[PDB]
Formats: C-alpha cells, structure tokens, sequence
C-alpha cells in the first residue's frame, strides 16, 4: 500500500494540478446531535460527521479490482489533503478514542473519499425583546482557508441531498425544524474571494409552560386585588392590610421571575406584564385612602356604598381588559 | 522482543488477511464506575476496562514455552490495531499516568490481547414528563470506524458473559438496575453496514424524599385553608388576614420549589399538584367575600350560622379528595 | 516548491539580515467577533485574524509569473517566522480544525504573507462605582517577544486603514462603540526597548432596563409609606402594621437586588439610592409612635389632626425631591 | 553518560531479568496536599511525590565513587520503567513546568531511584444519612498496570515508615485524621492476581456552625408558637394572625435551610428536624380554632381559661422534650 | 550560530562542571498581573516573567563584537538548561501563542540568558475567623527539581533589587500592600537539602461596605423592636402583630446573609452580631407576653404604664449599649 503508491515520487505541498485551473471538491455532510445551547453567550454546540471527494492521479495504482481500498489518519499527513475550517466558530476538536476518527479510501483510478468526525461550537445572534415569544435562526458555515476560487472549487456534492440528519435529535427546551443547505460566494480585502456553504435550522419554545409560570399568577394577583371594592368602608383594620399584603405577594412574585432569567440586561416583553400589573396593584391601595380621607372629613364636618368604590368595581377591569387587548394585538 | 517479530518485514497499513474475507475481533468489557448524570444536558459518564482479541501471523515468533509475553503502548504504533470509537458520544480519552494505560500480550501463535482504559461521556435522550415518577433507560454503543462488515467482523467474545461490573458502583440521586449486552447491524447511506454492540442499564429514583419535600407542605397549607369555614363571620379582621397571608405561604413554597429544579421548560407531574392547590386556596379567599358581602346588604335591608359556610365545611374536601384519587389515578 | 526554496542552503535560527539594521515588519488586522466579558474577574475574550509582511531573500524563487504561491503551516517550522505575542492576556490559542488556520503565500521576490486565526483573553481594569451610569473602555496589545526594536521594527502596514471589524458583532449585555488603533514605544529593566501596538474600544449598557428594575420600585415603595399620614391617628391597628409591612416588603426588594449583582466588594451609586430609601421607610414608622404616644399621654393628663402628621405631610415629600436633585447633579 | 550506559547495547521492552522470579519493586510518598471535595460527585483531589527503587544492572557503569548521578525525563522514554497506576481515579496528570517534575538518579551497581509530582482525584463512596453528625472514610489506591505477581512485586519500602505528610495540610470545610497505609492482593477474571497499595485516612466536621445555623431558629419558633396559650381567648384578631405568621417564618426557614444543601436527594437526620417542628407549629393553629368554635357555640346555646389551654401549656411543651431525647438517643 | 556552537561535540545531559562545586544560577522576576483569587479553595493565580543567569563554557563563540545573539526555544531543548519548578503549585502553564515566549541570549563568553512568561495557581492558607475584620499573607514558592545544593546554587541575582511589580495592579475585592523577598534552605527525607526562594505578600478587604451590607440593618431593625414599650398595653392586636413581623423580618435578612458567603463551616465574627440581634427582638416579644398575662389576672382578680414596661425602656438599650462595647473590645 505505502508502495503501491509512489508517495516519494511526488510533491504534495503543491495541489492537485497547480497552474491551470481549480480542483474541484465536493462536500457532504450527516448530522449526529445538537449538544447545548448558550442564551447568554449566543452559540450552540454541534457533532456530525463531514465528507470530501476529489480526483488525485498522483495516488493511482495498479490493480484490476474497480474497488477501493482503505487507509487511516497516518496517511492523512503524508499526502496532499484540503484544509476547510469553520467560520464564525468558538472551539472545536477531532475526537480520538480509541484512535483518531479519520477514514480514507483510494480507488485504482486515484479518486478519494476522506471523512472525519467532530464537534463544534458556533456563533449564533439572537434577539430576546419578544420572549417568550420569540424564534430564533442559526447556520453552520464551512470555508477553506488557504485557497481561493482560483485555486479550489466548493459545492454540494448532491445538491440539496448532501444533508442528512439522525431520527433521535432533541433538546431539552426547544423544538427543532426547517434543515436546508445553501451557498454563497464571500471576499477578504486583502485576501480576496472564496466560496462558502451553509446549514441552516430554525428554533421555537414551549409557550405553555411559561404561560403557567409567569403569566397565571399575576393574573390571579390583580383580580384578588378587587375584591377590596366589596367590603365595608367602615372595616378599617381589615380593608388597610389586604392592599399591602397583595403588593408583598406581587413583589415576591415578580422577584422569583427575576432570579431564573438567562440574564440578558435589556427589556422584554414579559417585564412590560409584570410592571404593569404592579401598578394596578398599587392603584387599588391608593383608591381605599381616598375614600378613608373623605369619609372622615364628612364625620368631622357633620359633627350607604362610596361613589369611587362602586365606579371601581367597574371601571378597574375594563382597564385591565383594555390593556390585555392591546398587548395581545401587539404581541400576537 | 521488537527482533522476535519481524516488524520491518511486513506491512501493517494492511489488515491481517486484506483481500477474503472479514476478519473475527471479539471484545469484553468490565465496568469500574458511573462517574456522573446531567438531566439538562442529557448524557452521563462512565469509566471502563475494554479487551480486543485477534489472530495475526506477522506477530508469531519461535518459542518453545506456550505462554504469552508482554509489551505496552509503543508497540501498538508500530503494528496493526482495531480502531473501534464510541458511538453518540460527547467527549472522551485514555489515561496516561503514570504512563499509557495499555497492555498488550502476544502469544507464539501470533494471537493477540490488547487492553485500555478510557471514560467516556454518551448521550441519553430522556423524558422527565411523569418526574417525580419517571424511569429512564440508557445504553453505550461500541462500533468500527473504517471497516465495514466485509472487512472485520466485531461480537462479544463470551455471548452473555462478556460483561462485568463492580461491586461498588452507586449514585448519590438515583439506582441502578438491569445490565445486559445486545446486538445490531447498522447502515451509513455514504459509507455502508457496520456491527454494532450495545450495553443497557435502567435508572430510577428515591421517591419518598420527593414526596415529603413537594406534596406534603402543599397539602397541609390546603388542609389549613379550611379552617376559615369554622371561624365567626362576624370577625372580619380575623377572617380576612388568614386567606390572605395563607396565598402568600403558598406562593412561597411554590416558589421555594422553583428555584432548584433540573431547569427543563416544560410541564411535569409536580407542577399541576402545586397549581391546583393554589387555586383551592384561591377560592378559599373569594368565600368569605360572598359571605360578607351578603351580610352586610342584609343588614342594610332590615334596616347563626351561613349557608355557605355550612355547604362549603362539606363542598371543599370532598372535591380534594376528588381530585387526589383521579391524579393518583393517571400517575399511579 | 521545498526544491525551489533552497531551504537546507540557509540559517534560519538566523533573522533575515542579522548584523546591520532592523528588519520590516508590518501587521494587519480584522476583528471576527467579540465572544464574551467578565465583570468579576475584569478581562474580555476577541476572536480575529492576524497578518504579517516582510522580505527575505532566502525564499526568492526563478519563476517568471510575478505571481504568489501557498504553503500552509509545515513550512512555518522549517523557515524563520516573527514572534509576537499578546501583553496582558490571561489565555489563548489557535484553531486547528479540520487543520491547522495558517496560510503562507510567496513571490518569486521573497516578500512574504502570513497569517493566522486566533482566539485571545484579555484583562481590562474597570470601576464600577458609578454603576449603572460608567463607561468603560480597553485595549489589546501587541509585541514581540524575542526582538528588539534593535533587530525588528514594527508598524501598522496601511496606517490608520490596518483594522477591520465585521459587520454582526455584538453583546447581549453592552454597546460597543469606536474602534481605533495607536502605537508606543515601551521598556523593559531587564531587556531593553521594544514597539508596541494597540487596539482600542469602548463599552455602554442600557440604562433603562436598570431604571425599571431597580430605581422604580422603591420609589413607589417610599410613595407608598406616605399614604399613613393621611389616615385617622385613632385607627391604631390599622396604622400599626402598615409601617412594618412596608420595611418588610422594602427589605425583600433590597435583598433581591443583592442576590443578582455582579459580586465587587465596594459601595457603588445605587446602594445609596436603596438605602436612603430604607431610612426613609424606617422614619415614617417613627413619626406614628411619637404620635400615639402624646396622644395617650394627654388623654392620661384630661382624666382634630395631629400637629405632627399636618407637618409631616408636607415635610417628608420635599425632602425627598431634595434628595433626588443632589443625588442626579452629582451622577448627572 | 548516555555512553557510560550501554542503551543500544541492549533491550528495554524486556523487563528486567524477564524469565524467571518477579522483580522486587519498591514504593515511597509523600503527601504535599489534600486539593479540594466534592461531595455531590463523591471523590477528592490530592497531590503528591511518588517514589519507586529497583536494580537493573544493563545500566550498571564503570565509576569508582560509590555515589550516585542524575538524570530526567528525557533517559525514562530510552530505559524500562515500571508502570504504576491509580485505582478508581477520575482524573490525574505530571506537572510540566517549567519542564517536567521528573527525577532520575542511578548509582555505579545500577540500583535506580525514580521520582514524579502527580495530581489525582479519586472515588469515595459516602453516606449522608447521618448528616450533619456523619463520619467518612477515604483511600488512594496504587496498582501495576501490565505485570501481574509473576512478573513484578510491589511493596512498601519502609514498611509503615513508607509515608509522609505534609505540616500544613487543612481544608476549609472538614478535619482530617488517621493516616496509614496497608497492602492486598487482587484479581481480575480475564487477567490474573496483581498486589495493590493503599493509603487511608478519615473526616469529621464542625458540628457546632451547624447547630447554630439550622437546629437552633427552628427550638425558638416551636418556643414562640406556646405563648399563644396565654393570651385571652376572646382575643380573636390577635390570636389568629399569630399562628399562621409562625407558619410563615417557619416555612421561610425550610426553604432557606434547603437552598443551600448539597443536593443530595434521600431523606437526612436534619430533615426530620425541621419536618417535626412544622408539624408542631401546625397543630398549634388547629388548637385555637377549636377553642374558637367551642366559645361560640356555647354563647349561641346560653342565648375563665378554656380547659384546652390549660391543659396544652401542659401537654405540648413535654412531648417536644420527650421527641428531643428519643432523637438524640438514635444519633447521639 | 547553530554552527558557531559546536553543538555534537558536547554532553548536555550533564551539568556544567559535573564533579567539583555546584552551579551558581541567579533569578530576577517581573510580577504582571495578579488574575484570581478563591476563599473556598484557598488559593490564588498570578502571571509574571522569570529569567536566569548562568555560564557554560560549552557554548562560547569566537566573535569580537562583545555583545549577545539570540535564539527561542528550540535550542532550549538541545542544551542543558536549569529545571524550576514552583512549590505548592496547583496548575501552570508556558503561553505558546503565536509561539513559545521563550527568549536566550548568548555572548561570546558563554554567559546566558534565559527567560519565560507564565501563570500559576497556589496555594495559601487563610483563616476567616475574623471576617470580615481578616488579614492575609500569600507567598509564592521556587525551587530546584533534580539538583541538591550539592550541584546547584540559587539566589537572587540583584538582592532586594530582584522584584519589579507592574504599575496597573489591582482587585475588584481586595486591596494589596507590601511585596518583598527572602530565602530559605529546606530538606526533604529521602532526597536531600535545596535552596528555595519566596515572594511575599498581604491582602485586606473594604471594610464600610461590609458594614452597610451587614451591621447597619439589623441595628435598624433591633431599634425597631423597642418602640413596643411606648404602645398602650390595652392595645393588644397592635402589639401582637408587631412583634412577630419583626421576626419575620429580621429572619430574612439573616437568610439573606447566608445565602451569599464564601460557604466555609466554621463560626465567624459576623454570625455572632446577627445571631445576639435575634435574640435580643425574641425577648422584647416575650415581654408583652408577661405583661398581658399580669393585666388579664389583675382584672379577673378585681372583679398607667406597668412597671415591666418602664423597666424595660432603660434596660433593653443599655444591654445593647454593653454588648457593642464588648464585641468591638474584642475585634477591634
Ligand atoms: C462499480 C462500478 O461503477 N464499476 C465500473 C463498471 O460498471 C464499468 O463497467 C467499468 C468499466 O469497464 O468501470 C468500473
Ligand atoms: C431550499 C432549497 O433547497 N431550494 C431549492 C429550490 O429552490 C430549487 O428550485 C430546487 C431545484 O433547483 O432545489 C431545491
Ligand atoms: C495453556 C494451553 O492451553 N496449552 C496448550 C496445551 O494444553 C496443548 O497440549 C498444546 C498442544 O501441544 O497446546 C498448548
Ligand atoms: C438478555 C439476554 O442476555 N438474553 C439471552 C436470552 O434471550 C437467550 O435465550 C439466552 C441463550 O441464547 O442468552 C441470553
Ligand atoms: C502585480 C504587479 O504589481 N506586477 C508588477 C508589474 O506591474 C510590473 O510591470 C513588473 C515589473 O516588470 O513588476 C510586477
Ligand atoms: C485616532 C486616529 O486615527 N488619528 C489620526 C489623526 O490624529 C491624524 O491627524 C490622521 C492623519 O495623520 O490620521 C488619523
Ligand atoms: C554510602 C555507602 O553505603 N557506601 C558503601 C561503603 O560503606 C562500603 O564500604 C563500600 C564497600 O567497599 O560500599 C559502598
Ligand atoms: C496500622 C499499622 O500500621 N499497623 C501495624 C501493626 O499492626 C503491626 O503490629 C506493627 C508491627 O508489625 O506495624 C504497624
Ligand atoms: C559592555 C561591556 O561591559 N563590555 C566590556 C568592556 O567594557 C571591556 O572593556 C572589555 C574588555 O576588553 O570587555 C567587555
Ligand atoms: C525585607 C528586606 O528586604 N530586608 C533587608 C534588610 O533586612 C537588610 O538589612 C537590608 C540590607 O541587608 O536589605 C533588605
Ligand atoms: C394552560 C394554562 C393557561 C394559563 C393562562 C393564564 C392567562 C393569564
Ligand atoms: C369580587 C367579589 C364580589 C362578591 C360579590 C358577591 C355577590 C353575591
Ligand atoms: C419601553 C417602555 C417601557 C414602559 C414601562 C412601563 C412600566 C409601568
Ligand atoms: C379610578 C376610579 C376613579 C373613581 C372616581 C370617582 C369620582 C366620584
Ligand atoms: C413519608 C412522608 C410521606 C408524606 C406523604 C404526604 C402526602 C401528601
Ligand atoms: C377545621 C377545624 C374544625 C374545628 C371543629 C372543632 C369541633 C370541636
Ligand atoms: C396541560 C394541562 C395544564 C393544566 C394546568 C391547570 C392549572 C390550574
Ligand atoms: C363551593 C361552595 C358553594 C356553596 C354555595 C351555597 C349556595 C347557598
Ligand atoms: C421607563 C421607566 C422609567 C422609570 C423611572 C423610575 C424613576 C424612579
Ligand atoms: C396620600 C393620599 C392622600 C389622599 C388625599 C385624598 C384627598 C381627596
Ligand atoms: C460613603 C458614604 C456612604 C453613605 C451611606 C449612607 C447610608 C444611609
Ligand atoms: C419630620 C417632621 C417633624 C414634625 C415636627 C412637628 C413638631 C410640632
Ligand atoms: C453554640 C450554639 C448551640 C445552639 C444549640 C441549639 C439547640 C436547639
Ligand atoms: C422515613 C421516616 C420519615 C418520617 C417523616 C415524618 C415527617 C413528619
Ligand atoms: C393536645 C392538647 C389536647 C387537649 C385536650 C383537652 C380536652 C378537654
Ligand atoms: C458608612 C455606613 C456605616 C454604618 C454603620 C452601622 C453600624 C451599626
Ligand atoms: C421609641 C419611641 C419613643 C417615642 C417617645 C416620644 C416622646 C415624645
Ligand atoms: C462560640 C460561641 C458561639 C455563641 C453563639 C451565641 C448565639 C446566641
Ligand atoms: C409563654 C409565656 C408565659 C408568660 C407567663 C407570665 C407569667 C408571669
Ligand atoms: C428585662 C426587663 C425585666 C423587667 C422586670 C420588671 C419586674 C417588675
Ligand atoms: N478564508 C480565510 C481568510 O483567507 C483568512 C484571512 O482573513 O486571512
Ligand atoms: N462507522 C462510522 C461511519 O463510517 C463514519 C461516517 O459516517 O462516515
Ligand atoms: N518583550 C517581552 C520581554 O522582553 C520579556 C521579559 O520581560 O523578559
Ligand atoms: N491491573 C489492571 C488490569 O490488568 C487491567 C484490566 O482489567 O485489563
Ligand atoms: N526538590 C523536590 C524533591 O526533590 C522532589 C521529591 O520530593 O522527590
Ligand atoms: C387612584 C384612585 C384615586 C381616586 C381619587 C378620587
Ligand atoms: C368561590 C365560591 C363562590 C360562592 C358564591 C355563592
Ligand atoms: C422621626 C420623627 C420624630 C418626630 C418627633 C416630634
Ligand atoms: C390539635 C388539637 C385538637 C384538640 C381537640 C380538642
Ligand atoms: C423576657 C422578659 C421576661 C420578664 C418577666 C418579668
Ligand atoms: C425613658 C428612659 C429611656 C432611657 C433610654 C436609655
Ligand atoms: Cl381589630
């Protein structure tokens, strides 16, 4: 095999047929798993397996048996191998255990098949201001480093067919749908052009889950706080307490939600909920002072239901149906 | 030893017998440990011993003693080796102190046993959807990288009893249960049909800790929201506070239970327990409203024990009891 | 290409031209991605491409093209490379996925392009204490190690044109505004004089969201406290637990906002803002016992609004617009 | 000196005197530092120096000074070594600055000393259930990797003199006790009998942090909830409040006491504690609400303290004695 | 130069002048940064430069121009060069980006220079028993590997002068003060004596900001406890509820307290403040319970301010007053 090939009969430094024009080199690629994924940091964590083929006559060999052979990693750097790399990537390696996941298979006519398996980290931005309403987008870019479009040709080896993804992917807070490839031509200046390929896949959440945790119970808070428009006005020590325990229980609330957020420091579309249903908390303990005040300068100015309380009991939740209107038309 | 074989006389780029057919390797496995569990990530870490077995005749030198020798490491660089990899695996390595842990034996037959030792961290999708209640399954898959079924021909070396486990393996959350070995054949659409070996275990919890630490204090809180059917109606700022400060108990606990959960976004078994108790408490509080409020339009009309408080001391347990049969029903 | 470099003619331990004066070397940079910043530990983690210029005659070739060649890596070792270094970094690296990111490119003249993909951590002192209102800004530095500016000189190749920044760079937690370069010469007590290179940035947050979540809560918690001023001093237990309610809920908000900071031991600008609030919130609940307590007290002496809360009313609320104006003339 | 020993004069896989008896081995440590615990994962992190002695006379030179020389490192990989490993361990590594932390001193006989700096983190199986009064147990394991009891024999080389421990040796969280060390034979099914080495010792904590910061606010809260036996029955809105506040501060406890915990997930000696005080908390709010109902339907069947209180100011106090001495009677 | 030094005519496994005297080697060190520090693991990681200075004959040149060469890295594995290594050490590195910082400089006499740039992780002992009124004192250790002071002499090279510390040092949780020098020789049982060099220095804290965190709210809140004894004792659920929410609230501040420590189990000087705070506003609610127990049997008995009260209002504050004296006599 080391004979049947004339490896010291050659040079591989220089690329297949460097002068003329471009080899071309055709790409495939099977996804493993989608590992994690950073909310904070905006990146996702990926395993597949990449394949390469390309026509090298330097490693051709006689044999009658139209049949490939194979080899392993060692050969790798003895001869001439293309050099992609991954584009807008944090880390990633190659695993070796028990040994180096490298395959290589030579026909007779020099034809090769080359393949490895890896994991990588990559950059993906994301916008929170519709949480938890929000879908996401992310890619997987693949481009060669050292060559140009003069040197190297890139392309799909099967067109849209070259993706493949395993049944059993999943993650633990997402849904995962939409996988497609696509290309794209891109330029350095002071490098200059290259050809560059693309996966793509789309995101979304569970709304449900977090309707129960966030939005249920503020609900249930600000309708407890109407029930204060029902009892006596002359029950002072048992009207003053409710209100203030009801902006306890609110701010407890609204502190929990606080303390489990990914912790993206700008506003969403869930705080714009809780605030203002802190303020119609607060409103409703500012309506039963004013109406302490007023029947108290009555008694002091002499010596049956209160006007506010029984504009209250209806002006309060039409403004709250009002404002979930709006918010439900804005956010959809 | 490195003269006894004739090392410089072969080529070991070239599987024993390239050319018919495929060659036997028989493994077994001895597990030291379970190192850990990661429910939001999915996977876990195991540590392992792993043995090959092979014939190659390059490797047989003369001697008379029908007993095998020894060498490490080195050796294995310069002759032929399997090259089996884990499969749906995140990270793993060999141990290296304080050197390689390698062992590899040759017989003068040529027959060969090499051995390692490795961790590894593999995937296992599971579904927490019936926690506290749930069971999950997982497995460790074993498969050839660069040769297919026509070239090497993998199986366990003793059927069954190809599969040992220590004595002191323990978890500090769940038990373990149920070690056995399987079989498959599998396909790569670019590539081909592969052996393939599985290990399989089964996991569960403690639920009695579970049980005291979630559902008790819930209960009791509802148990105590019954209470206010037996007080006065008369007493206003007693009956009034007890609702009151027993929603924000609840809302405490529920948030106490919040803040140390695996962090999976969607609905479990817990979850409707915890919110369906805090709705009873909810129309606990919305009672005495009623109550008061016709007392008190009473009184204004003219001018012993409540109906609903009298139905309500039968209505509400019952309608508890209810809904603990149906749920532990659905659970059991 | 090894054959047309005559490469085992030459010294490379050697720098090009060693003896009279100081070698060219000219440095290009573009900027890929800003990845992440720590406040606790005060450094910042950048991901670029780094390019370098020079000549040397021991790598002219006769060809006739006028026209560059590649190499990638394996050559770098053979040849004599520059050796710069990032000053005040805390890690770093270079990928090396699917291969090594290193490209070389050679005229027939000997001038030379080299370039590389690194990932880099660097530290950058911050002050904190005008937080949520600072600014910060830093800095990356480039040097070379070996060399001084004796035996290489080093310089931006194009001036002031030598820096690009990608389009899609940003951070879930800052603004990133003005990028600029700049040079110094430094020394060494030990070694000598050497160039060094700069890149320059600064950073901004989003002042409303802290506004929101810190500064409006308790400034309704303080609205809140001067509702009892206006409430019937005969209504004791309904005066009473009002003021101590209020501390509880004033104390949570406090606690909250300790238990998400980012952990730097020294008192910052909104520290005083709650904790003023606090004293305000603790007075309140003074004034009503001096009130009780001459109300008794007179009722003891014999067998209408208090002077006291009429003065209160209008007291304590000046003083807090006070207080708001000198606070925000002083952190504007 | 790589000339004073014949190295290519003879053959280094070959273990010393390969043939007949098993070559005497000999080990000495000593102890730098215990590194730091995890008690979630079960297992510890510990560096040291590990000394080995053994003859070899191919490495014998002629010298007349009766003394030893010195080498490292680079002759380990040219000469047979022995191969120690470490049993049941996660993880270890030689430390290689500024170059590597190994030692090598031979004599003219060709007796040998040979020395490392390790780090290595290493299994203990614990048990909590007495916790916060538990006591744990420890051991490093040191084991022949390839060469069973046939072929190479492993002892102690000072027998009990063999170890040493370092003056300033402590952790922040425990105290540390009872060095020594002990030897056993051990077997593997598939590869034979090997010796193995051990090194114990064993850990207590602080009892008393522990009892202040969880068993003692929990005694005065079940303290607190008995004064309510000696207020005025006719007391309604200020008996009422009392209890379900207790509960209250008794519920935030708990969660506090479990934020915190080593997250452990089996019932533990303090759980039942805290689990025993709120249920006694508890049955003090049941008692005033039949003392409640009792008072009124005796006014409605008309129209001094209740024999109740009087006798719970008896009863309550004595059984939480009587629970206290059972409980300390089964930990201690 | 690789030529200049005549390289295989020498024996470099072997120390300059193996025989007669030890080796005179002098260091110099430049501290850059100061990057982390850990309470609970009780350690720290600094980064600086090391250099060495040493004369060996064996790499003399034949050059007039009295003035150095230089060479990185590669030769260092060619020649014999010191082995350093740093004591109680728990990680360390050598920066390798974009190549090894590594510099030698070599005259024509054979002196040289060698010098690297690294960061360590040490360990230092700390004890907390006066937090957060602490000292600490860390040092960084260096010391010879292979050689005894039989072979190897090691000093500082300038004396006091030996240690340069960058201007732009600093913590965001400490202040530094006070860096110096010294030597030490120190023996080892089975090895033998060596030199050892250290490098010293102190740590302190912000002690206000502690204070304000910490001290300043539960003074508050025992001042808040006393205003009970002004209340009307006839005035009972205006009494009640005071107390009870007081400990509620003092209770969350203490948990508050706990949940952000560095998490070491041992008693400190501020759990003792928070602790006696507790007990103090438990008395003042025992208190009210005397009093009503007293009036209520008065009045059973029959058919002004009690005295316990204007006892208490002298001798609540005095024992606080005594105990604050006490506590800062002590810690100072
Ligand atoms: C597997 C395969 O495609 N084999 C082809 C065969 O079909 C064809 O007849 C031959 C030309 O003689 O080249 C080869
Ligand atoms: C997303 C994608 O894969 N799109 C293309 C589609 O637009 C094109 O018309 C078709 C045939 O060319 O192949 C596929
Ligand atoms: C250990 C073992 O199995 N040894 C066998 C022996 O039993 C047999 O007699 C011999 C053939 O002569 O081959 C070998
Ligand atoms: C789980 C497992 O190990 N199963 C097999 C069993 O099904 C089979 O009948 C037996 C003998 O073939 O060996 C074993
Ligand atoms: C790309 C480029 O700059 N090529 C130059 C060319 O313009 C010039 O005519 C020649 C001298 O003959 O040197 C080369
Ligand atoms: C920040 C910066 O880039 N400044 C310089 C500017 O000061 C100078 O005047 C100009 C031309 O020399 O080039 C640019
Ligand atoms: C250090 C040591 O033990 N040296 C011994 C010496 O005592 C003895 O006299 C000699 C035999 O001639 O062998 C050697
Ligand atoms: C724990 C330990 O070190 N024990 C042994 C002891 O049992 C033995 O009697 C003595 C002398 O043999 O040496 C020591
Ligand atoms: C830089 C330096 O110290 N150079 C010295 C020089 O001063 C002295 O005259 C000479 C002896 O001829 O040795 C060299
Ligand atoms: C801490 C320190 O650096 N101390 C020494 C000092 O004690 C000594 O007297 C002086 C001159 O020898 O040099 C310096
Ligand atoms: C499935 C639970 C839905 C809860 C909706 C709450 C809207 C305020
Ligand atoms: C919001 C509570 C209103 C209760 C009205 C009851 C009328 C029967
Ligand atoms: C960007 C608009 C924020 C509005 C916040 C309102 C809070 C009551
Ligand atoms: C928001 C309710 C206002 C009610 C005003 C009533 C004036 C008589
Ligand atoms: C062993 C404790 C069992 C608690 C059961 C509680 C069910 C609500
Ligand atoms: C739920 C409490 C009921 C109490 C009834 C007592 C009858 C003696
Ligand atoms: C998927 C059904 C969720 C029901 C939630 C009910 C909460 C009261
Ligand atoms: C859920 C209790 C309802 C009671 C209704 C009573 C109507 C008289
Ligand atoms: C957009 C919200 C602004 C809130 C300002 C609060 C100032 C106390
Ligand atoms: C701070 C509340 C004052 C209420 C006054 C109402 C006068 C109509
Ligand atoms: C450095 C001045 C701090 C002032 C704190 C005041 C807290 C009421
Ligand atoms: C801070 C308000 C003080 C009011 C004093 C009134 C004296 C009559
Ligand atoms: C040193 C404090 C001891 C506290 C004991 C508390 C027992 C309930
Ligand atoms: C294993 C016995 C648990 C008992 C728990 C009791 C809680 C009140
Ligand atoms: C646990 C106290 C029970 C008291 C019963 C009294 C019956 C008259
Ligand atoms: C600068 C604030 C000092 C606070 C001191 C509090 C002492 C109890
Ligand atoms: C601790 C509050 C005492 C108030 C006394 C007021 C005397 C005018
Ligand atoms: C070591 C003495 C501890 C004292 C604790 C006192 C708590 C009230
Ligand atoms: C538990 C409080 C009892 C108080 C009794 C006081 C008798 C003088
Ligand atoms: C701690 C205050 C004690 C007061 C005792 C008064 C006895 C008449
Ligand atoms: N295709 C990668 C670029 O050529 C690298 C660079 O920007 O230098
Ligand atoms: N058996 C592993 C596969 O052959 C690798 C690949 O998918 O290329
Ligand atoms: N330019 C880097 C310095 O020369 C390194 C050192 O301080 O020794
Ligand atoms: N002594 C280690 C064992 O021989 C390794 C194995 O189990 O194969
Ligand atoms: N100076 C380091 C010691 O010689 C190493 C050891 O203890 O063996
Ligand atoms: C917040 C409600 C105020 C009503 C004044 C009449
Ligand atoms: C939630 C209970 C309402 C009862 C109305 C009669
Ligand atoms: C804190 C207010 C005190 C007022 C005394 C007249
Ligand atoms: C929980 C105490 C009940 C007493 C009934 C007489
Ligand atoms: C805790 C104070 C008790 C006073 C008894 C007279
Ligand atoms: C009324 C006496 C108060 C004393 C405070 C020290
Ligand atoms: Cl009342």
């Amino acid at each position: 095999s080391e004979q049947l090939l004339r490896i010291d009969d050659h040079d591989f430094s220089m690329r297949p047929g460097f002068g003329g024009p471009a080899i071309p080199v055709g790409v495939d690629v099977q996804v493993e798993s989608l590992d994690s994924i950073s909310e904070v940091d905006m990146d996702f964590t990926m395993t597949l397996y990449l394949r390469h083929y390309w026509k090298d006559e330097r490693l051709s060999f006689p044999s009658t048996n139209n049949l490939s052979m194979t080899f392993d990693g060692r050969l790798v750097k003895k001869i001439w191998v293309p050099d992609m790399f991954f584009v807008h990537s944090k880390r990633s390696f190659i695993h070796d255990t028990t040994t180096d996941n490298v395959m290589l298979r030579v026909q007779p006519d020099g034809k090769v098949l080359y393949s490895l398996r890896v994991t990588v980290t990559a950059m993906c931005n994301m916008d929170f201001s519709r949480f938890p309403l929000d879908t996401q987008t992310c890619s997987l870019e693949i481009e060669s480093y050292a060559y140009t479009e003069d040197d190297l040709m890139l392309y799909w080896k099967k067109g849209n067919d070259s993706l493949k993804t395993d049944e059993r992917i999943s993650l633990s807070q997402f849904l995962i749908q939409e996988f497609h490839t696509t290309t794209k031509l891109a330029f350095y200046s002071s490098t200059g052009w290259y050809n560059r390929l693309y996966i793509n896949f789309t995101l979304r959440r569970h709304i449900f889950f977090f309707l129960l945790q966030t939005y249920f119970p503020a609900t249930l808070m600000v309708m407890l706080s109407w029930v204060s428009f029902w009892i006596d006005r002359r029950a002072v020590p048992a009207r003053v307490p409710l209100g203030i325990t009801t902006v306890l229980t609110m701010s407890t609330i609204i502190t929990g939600v606080n303390a489990s957020m990914p912790r993206v420091s700008y506003i969403k579309a869930v705080d714009i909920y809780l605030w203002v249903s802190f303020v119609f908390v607060f409103l409703s303990v500012l309506e039963y002072a004013a109406v302490n005040y007023l029947t108290t300068v009555q008694e002091r100015k002499e010596q049956d239901t209160h006007a506010i309380d029984k504009y209250s009991r209806i002006i309060f939740p039409a403004a709250y149906i009002l404002f979930n209107l709006i918010y439900w038309s804005i956010f959809s």
